């Protein structure tokens, strides 16, 4: 009888047990004890409740969900995907998950602590899937929410290796859905060809949902695969920190970003990637406004580091028929990134800040403001014609540099010809340090190339810090570029043997509130007084100059051109200098040209 | 025989287990393994063993008690508070706690692995509490410490929605006491009406203690709450790192305030606040000096996310009979802040640094200096007249500001007929860039308005980014303030149509360690004479000017104005133009005034 | 029969279970549950299997080993090291391990989690140890690799106290060896006299290693300890975050580093130090270049709080027969840095950063570049003379520093009649606010003592923030040191009253690409002409001057001295002033001189 009753199911529920022989605790059985944890291998049986061993050849799948449902019908726990095996999955779930390509639907308050290896079968090859999901509901608008999910551990989610089978197909590791207080720590995602690693939120819906101590290593692999972003984040108050992310495939080059942001308080940090297209997406999308509103701020990108090959931060906003996206109360610090090693032009133009035109290349459709970029340092190697600290190819409400070091060939630049941005509160402060990688390589070019449509309440305060004299100017306007209520300064440091500084092909810098300075060299011819004798400019383009100031050494003993000028009404410049001996001078002289400042 | 002991409470300890058949492994018993673990169900019994299941309607407090003070007598562990239930608290605890209203008492190397739900009962309501005590002593002075205490767990602690009683109450979640090595990670704090969520230290006693990845949510809701800090680090080498602050209440925006830092070598970082009056308190009281002596140093608050009603970052520093506190070597970067909408003057002043009166109102016993403020964002909505990067109001012996963006009101603020600060290296740095949400709103105002006793060993750089022709100066210093041994510039750009950019109303800028610049509109009178020729202004308000520069253009042919000018004794401005004809000339430009600059 | 089995050590094998009495779960055994984990109490047995309690006289190593050993052999699996419980380690490991003094080998996929405590007996004393070792053979180069092993839990590893027995000798807590997804997290190393607490990677192989939430407490005690280095990061894609680092020890004042940055994309986060020689070292030695390539880069050091008594950071390369090192691309940020209360020359010379020679002193193999230095404050005692900004003791092909908070005794420095560096790429922004606390002790001193072979493409702002009338100039370049392609200015405020300001002892200003400006006094006098008259220098010392202005007031009636300035090629002073009454005129006048700014 008893021998029965031990030998059975049951057997454990009659074996007694105290905690430590201590009489006051509870007098309790093995089967209660054991009942306080909950692993896959209390589910991963037949129908006779005999265990089934994992493998290549097991399906792991129904038994997987049959703990999460279990467990989700006690009000939750932890189940564990144990160490030392790996755990296969070979067929689609069923349900609400199925529209999602669902493997796992995950269920509310029901952690997976995964230390062992999960891994796709090749049931999935050309195929789309996503492993976990937290949507009820094949349609995202009526599904119901989960709450209080983590999955964590020191295990791994392998993705088998297989490519897509279409572009059009969509692949993801863990969809949280439309997700609140839920969590990815410490897994490694490993060995695909995926769209996402893991997706945080539904269009607002969700919040406080994090990834951190995770690992994405060669989650590219084909040409067939659209787009890869490996996180992104599409609920508020959630964000990435401390990751590593790493792709060796030439794909990724072109097609894969690290991070979505496209929710408010959102952040990245302290992260490490390598081999990716892009780092990061800073976006309000109006068709995903539904659930926090039609504003992204307080978006936060700091402490990383990257190697990539197109744009480290993209900024955008967007409309659709009903609502309009806007982003603002941006702060991007402390993230030293480089374009790795490549030929010009190979990959996606490279860039430290990118303001970046509509998925339909609309650039009139953007509210961005009050954005923060201070701090960072970016490196392009000298080959890289195309790497700019800022490519704003898209209308832009404001955005402000203050103390990085950008290394690279452009600090400002937009193709033209392409999209005439709008641009207003555009600054440049002069902290900006301008290094020298790229210097003898810019024949031709500009370093601030203003390819826009209209600056207005900008500043831009260049500062060299070593000669580069292959360059056509440090800034320059072309004649369709309105420039008004603006500060355009060129420090004479290394610029003596320039012979164009700053350019306004359309002369924009005469406007009546623009606040310009840069050098030029000048010609002047004196009258032939003995004494105080007046020097005037030859040329007659100065009626826009308030003051002006010598940075030429007088090499002459009978006499000295003015110090300073000021203008007349023709054009010209005109001075006070001396003659101690008479004579009509003439001298050429580096002047600092001056208007308003 | 066998059968009795077996159903005993002793029978897993006859029933062998070797792990995994391992040979080599020790022979132990059921019992042994099970002893490795331990959770409330432990303790959660009746007085004749039998489990009792928690409820709304059952007092758990005994039997967690009995949990912590059996495993504190085996020289720790961690006891796991189970998922899927909550664990009602509806009594005091007793002894030592019982004078801080103590519901549990917490030891030594015992940790709590908060998995399930605690919640309070509702004999709470109305009455003060404090949840987790780790003081031994109803005095604090006379308490013991507390020492490897760690609670951590995708748990929760809930206060039950009640409001305080009596405004004098205090209410608490975790109190560590004299605490060494402690933390809590993962938890989330929520429903309440308390004081504090948690406390770390007492009155510099204590080291190394952490709160990390937890979540406060909703923790003020009556009007009787007298004020509430989330996390009061009142012990060094400690700090809140990664953490969820967020309240909705209405009251919560005039009282509420993330983090008290009051100990040497603390930090906040990495954190996002929203619905809070305040952001963090970096303080030295004098009152809190006993454990870690008198100076809070090493302070740093770093990379937060927040939308704020009040300030900010508070700094301050005090005294009592026999100690005096002091502030130094503080750190705040990397922050981006907002002030939420609100109408102007409905919560405490806004303000991205507050330097604030003692708790008395004094402000003449502050020792605050070595501050930096790097690298920060804050904005304030257009309306919200009450707004300023700084709100200068008590005593500062310094705080240097570098590459930060400020938008909002006012740049330093201070109101008139309040308190006289004495101000001693006040360090603005021209990289601050000025944003210009409130241009146009700035009638009657100052933006940089110097409302202090003095101002010595300071500069204020000043530079706009776009016009505010609304506001009365740039930077005003009414004739109480005294000026010496310092620099002041605004820089010309947007300035042009300003009737006033910098205004000395006690003429403090003639002083012979005054160093400044800004521009002025002069009127100049020249002498008839054809040839070199002086123009002197009409005025004789300029005998502190060293030199001065043209900033207008030159209409004119037939003669020019001096492109610069120095002083005479009486007062007038002098330079040396040019009359290509003969004729008494009269002027109107606008000039850069330099002194000794 | 039945009960023999029960008793036996498989009779947990005969006991059945199902979880929750679910009809759907697994029908296991006891056996089976208890297996899912697994502790050092099931191989801390004597030879018939009897469990041995742990104790000081009581040696665990061999049972610790047995335990990883065998979960090796299962695919790995996480050992607990139970809580309460003291576990000693009395006698060295076998095998592979010998030659690096090892006592427990790590094995891959087999993580500890320590919740007790591990010491060391007394066996250990004077000797050399390394506790946990990750390599397999004695000779590195031939060693296998460890993989996913990760250390983590609230306990502690305590080294005895005991000294080291000769300085030759070297002590590791963990060596992970060849390390490739290895971490340490949340572990308390204490009480030694040790070289490293422990060390990721070997040579460049390894990656993903990381140390995080662990603590460092008094591991260095003796004058026989030749050096201490508590983490030191050996490969890739690794780093340290939100450590605390503490020694009291004298000797540690002298030899103690927290951490070692030698290889790529390594960082170091979000710590404190206090009581150390140095905070980091930047580095790529070629002797490590084997793994991962000869160029350290993408380094960061980041976030961290210090209280020092040496250098914060120091950077440097070298190299070996066949190859070269290179260090480039690194940040420096938000880092808040003190040398703590110590006499002047007392410990290594203070700096936040140093340039440093190889271990053999050379000055001449280093090829450092792309530097980031931003937003960091550092702080030192005024009598410390010992302390500046830069020690710059051997060649640098580049450093920026943007937006920092300097105040110590100088802000660059190298000693004279030491190494003559060959600087490049320099970069001091005008927004490096300079603090006051040395003002009144730089007798005989420079701010910026340029005491180097030569510098070129530099760039140095020169901004005081309050007057230090002691010392000699703010800064000096001796005849020795070249100087060209470079930017060198003096901002006027504070320096009124200084005799020196820059100084060029071998008249470098002179060079046809120096930009520089700088304050002097200059006699001056006029010709006797009444009307606009010329006032020339007495000295003829200003050849080099493009343009000069008056930064004085003119306390005269009858006559000014011109407002700007140019020169003569006898190296005269010239400007147009106005005598409104004749005479020859007699003045001294403090001026800005300008030489192509
Ligand atoms: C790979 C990636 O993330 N790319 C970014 C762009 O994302 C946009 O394209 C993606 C391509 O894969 C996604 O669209 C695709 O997926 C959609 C969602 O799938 C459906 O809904 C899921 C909830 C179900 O599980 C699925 O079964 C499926 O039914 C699908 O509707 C599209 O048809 C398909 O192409 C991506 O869509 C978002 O995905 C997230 C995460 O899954 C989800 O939370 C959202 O609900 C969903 N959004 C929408 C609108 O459906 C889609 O956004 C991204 O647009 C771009 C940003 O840069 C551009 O825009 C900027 C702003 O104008 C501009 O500054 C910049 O210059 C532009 O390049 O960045 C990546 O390319
Ligand atoms: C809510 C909050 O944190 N407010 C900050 C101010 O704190 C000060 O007021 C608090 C109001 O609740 C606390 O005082 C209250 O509690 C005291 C402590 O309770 C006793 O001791 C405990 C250890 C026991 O468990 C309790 O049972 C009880 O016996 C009590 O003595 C007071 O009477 C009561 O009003 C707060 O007190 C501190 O609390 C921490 C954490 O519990 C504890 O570690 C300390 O020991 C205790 N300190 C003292 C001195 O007792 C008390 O500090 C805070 O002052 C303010 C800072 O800003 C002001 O001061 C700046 C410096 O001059 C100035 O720059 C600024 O402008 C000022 O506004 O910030 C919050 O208001
Ligand atoms: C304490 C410390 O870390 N000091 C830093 C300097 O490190 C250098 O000296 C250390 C002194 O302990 C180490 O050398 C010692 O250990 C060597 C390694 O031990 C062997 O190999 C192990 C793998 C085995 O387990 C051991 O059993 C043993 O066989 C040994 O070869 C030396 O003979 C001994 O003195 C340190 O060596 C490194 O250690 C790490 C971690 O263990 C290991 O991964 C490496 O493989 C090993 N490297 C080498 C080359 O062997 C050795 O590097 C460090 O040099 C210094 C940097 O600053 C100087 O150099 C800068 C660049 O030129 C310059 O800018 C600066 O001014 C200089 O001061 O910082 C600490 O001093
Ligand atoms: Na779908
Ligand atoms: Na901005
Ligand atoms: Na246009
Ligand atoms: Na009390
Ligand atoms: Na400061
Ligand atoms: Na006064
Ligand atoms: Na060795
Ligand atoms: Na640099
Ligand atoms: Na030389």
């Amino acid at each position: 009888q008893f021998r029965a009753i031990i030998e059975s199911p049951e057997g454990a529920g009659h074996v007694g047990y105290q905690y430590r022989r201590n009489t006051g605790s509870t007098m309790r059985m093995v089967s209660d004890v054991l009942d306080e944890r909950v692993s896959l291998w209390d589910f991963h049986c037949d129908p006779s409740g005999n265990v089934i061993q994992p493998g290549p050849n097991v399906d792991s799948r129904q038994y997987l969900q049959a703990a999460i449902d279990y467990v989700s019908s006690n009000g939750g726990g932890t189940i564990t995907i144990p160490a030392g095996y790996t755990w296969y999955l070979g067929s689609y779930g069923v349900g609400g998950i199925a529209g999602h390509s669902g493997i796992i639907q995950l269920r509310s308050n029901v952690n997976l602590n995964i230390e062992g290896r999960i891994h796709l079968s090749p049931f999935f090859d050309l195929k789309p899937f996503q492993v976990f999901v937290g949507f009820d509901n094949g349609d995202p608008a009526s599904s119901g929410n989960l709450e209080n999910c983590h999955i964590y551990g020191h295990g791994v989610v392998d993705f088998g290796g297989y490519e897509f089978g279409a572009s059009s197909q969509l692949r993801n590791g863990v969809a949280f859905g439309r997700s609140y207080n839920c969590s990815v720590t410490g897994i490694t995602f490993q060995n695909g060809d995926v769209t996402w690693a893991i997706t945080l939120g539904w269009n607002g819906y969700g919040s406080n949902c994090y990834v951190r101590k995770c690992r994405f290593i060669n989650l590219v692999n084909s040409s067939v695969n659209a787009a890869h972003s490996t996180v992104y984040v599409n609920c508020p108050y959630s964000g990435v920190e401390s990751c590593y992310f790493s792709m060796s495939s030439s794909f990724a080059r072109n097609i894969a970003c690290s991070v979505q942001l496209h929710q408010h308080d959102t952040f990245y940090r302290g992260s490490t990637v390598n081999g990716y297209c892009r780092g990061a997406y800073v976006v309000m999308h109006a068709a995903e406004a539904a659930g926090a509103g039609s504003y992204a701020y307080n978006m936060q990108v700091e402490n990383n580091i990257a190697v990539i090959y197109g744009q480290f931060v993209i900024l955008g906003s967007d409309v659709t028929a009903t609502v309009s996206g806007h982003l603002n109360d941006v702060i991007v610090s402390g993230n030293i990134v480089s374009i790795g090693e490549r030929a010009a032009f190979s990959a996606p133009f490279g860039a430290f800040i990118d303001i970046g035109p509509d998925n339909s290349g609309a650039s009139n459709v953007q509210d961005i403001q009050r954005v923060l970029v201070t701090g960072n340092s970016f490196y392009a190697p000298a080959n890289i014609t195309d790497s700019a600290a800022i490519t704003l190819r898209a209308n832009l409400n404001g955005c402000t540099f203050i103390a990085n070091n950008f290394d690279c060939r452009y600090m400002v630049y937009n193709a033209p010809g392409t999209t005439s941005p709008v641009v207003q509160n555009l600054v440049w402060d002069k902290s900006n340090v301008i290094g020298g990688t790229h210097a003898n390589q810019r024949a031709g070019q500009n370093l601030f190339d203003m390819q826009f449509a209209s600056v207005v309440n900008s500043t831009i305060e260049v500062q060299l810090s070593c000669e580069d004299l292959s360059m056509f100017s440090c800034i320059l306007f072309p004649a369709s570029c309105q420039l008004s209520y603006s500060k355009i300064t060129v420090d004479s440091a290394w610029t003596k043997s320039m012979s164009n500084t700053a350019v306004f092909e359309g002369n924009q810098q005469a406007g009546a509130n623009v606040y310009v300075s840069y050098p030029a060299t000048v010609n002047l011819t004196s009258y032939n007084t003995q004494g105080a004798v007046p020097f005037f400019s030859t040329d007659t383009n100065y009626a826009w100059v308030t003051s002006a100031y010598s940075l030429s050494i007088n090499e002459n003993l009978d006499f000295s051109p003015p110090a300073t000028y000021t203008n007349k009404a023709n054009g010209q410049l005109v001075g006070v200098g001396y003659n101690e001996i008479g004579g009509v001078r003439s001298v050429s002289v580096r002047l600092m040209l001056q208007r308003q400042v």
